[PDB]
RNA sequence: UGUACAUA
């Protein structure tokens, strides 16, 4: 009987099994639930460098079969860890040619991510050179975008310029990505980690179709990232557009969170623009702020106003709202809405 | 009273 069946049979009868006993059995061990667990704990607990190197020729030899196995991918990942550094380069050579494929696969993509987490920049670049061939499809992929996000988080900004130039490959790409459940994560990481040199054309593209992206289920998270990570002029352009169209932005499901984000990240003079738009006369109608507390989404925006502004800015909101407090008591949740405001009408 | 990602 092969060593694995023997081992799975009576685990405790084999308590002196070592990695150098595995030899040819590596591939079957690594694809086995029990066997892969054995290798893993051996690789982590052993303080013998030569035991650890023993199975490595087999890992390399079977790399293609292992990287996308439910149990083998962990064995390959062990050799991308710190302290196995002496192996990173030849492990990378064993998987390099199929990186374009591995990036899309649910198990192999975890190997690519661990490698990007650990290896030195020259090897990170070698892996990115393969990603380049499939980058656009990769960014919209449930698995592919995790490798792209990891690249952006771990590689020097200058070596992911090809990812930014993909976001800019054609007019509608930034829009296409920002409204993708996976592409939007890529745009966010770019806003977090790229140089302002690199993010400015990207943010520019986002501004051109701002209204659409801001009210999208995924784009609203991209605009929020622009608010937190773009420039002062970006925040200014956004607040200004938000204030001129305050009621339409606040009464929609996704764009309402964008106003909340302006209130949380804005300087005092941006907050003032939003308070002023909300307390504006409009002779022939209730002030905007009052209409906003009657609304399923906008009522959270008004609450965020009251909590994020100065007492001086709150004064105007209190004076504008207070007449209308009884009428607002009627509509559904209208009670509970001013409940959480009774601390400012005390 | 209101929004988003992959393993045993
Ligand atoms: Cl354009």
């Amino acid at each position: 009987d092969d060593l694995l069946t023997r081992y799975r049979a009576n685990p405790a009868m084999m308590k002196n099994l070592k990695l150098s006993d595995i030899r040819g059995a590596l591939l079957k061990f690594a694809k086995d639930q029990v066997g892969s667990r054995f290798i893993q704990q051996e690789l982590a607990s052993s303080k013998d460098r030569f035991e650890k190197d023993s199975i490595f020729d087999e890992v390399v030899s079977n790399a293609d079969e292992l990287v996308d196995d439910i149990f083998g991918n962990y064995v390959v990942q062990k050799f991308f860890e710190y302290g196995e550094e002496r192996h990173w380069a030849r492990l990378v050579d064993a998987i390099i040619d199929r990186v374009p494929e591995y990036a899309f696969q649910m198990y192999a993509c975890r190997v690519l991510q661990k490698a990007l987490e650990k290896i030195n920049e020259p090897l990170q670049i070698k892996i990115l050179s393969q990603i380049r061939h499939v980058i656009h499809r990769c960014m919209k992929d449930q698995n592919g975008c995790r490798v792209v996000q990891k690249a952006i988080e771990k590689v020097s900004p200058q070596y992911v310029q090809f990812i930014v130039d993909t976001l800019l490959e054609s007019s509608n790409t930034i829009y296409e990505m920002s409204v993708d459940p996976y592409g939007c994560r890529v745009v966010q990481r770019c806003l977090e980690h790229c140089s302002p040199s690199q993010t400015k054309p990207v943010i520019g593209q986002i501004h051109k179709r701002f209204d659409e992206i801001a009210n999208n289920q995924y784009g609203n998270y991209v605009v929020q990232h622009v608010i937190e990570h773009g420039s002062e002029e970006d925040r200014m352009v956004i607040v200004t557009r938000v204030s001129n169209n305050l009621f339409e932005f606040a009464t929609h499901k996704y764009s309402s969170n964008v106003i909340e984000k302006c209130l949380e990240q804005g300087a005092v003079y941006h907050k003032s623009m939003i308070v002023g738009a909300a307390c504006h006369h409009q002779e022939g109608s209730v002030p905007i702020v009052v209409q906003m507390m009657k609304d399923q989404y906008a009522n959270y925006v008004v609450q965020k106003m009251f909590d994020q502004v100065t007492s001086e800015q709150r004064r105007e909101l209190i004076l504008t709202v207070r007449p209308h407090i009884p009428v607002l008591r009627q509509f559904p949740h209208g009670k509970h809405i001013l409940a959480k405001l009774e601390k400012y009408f005390q």
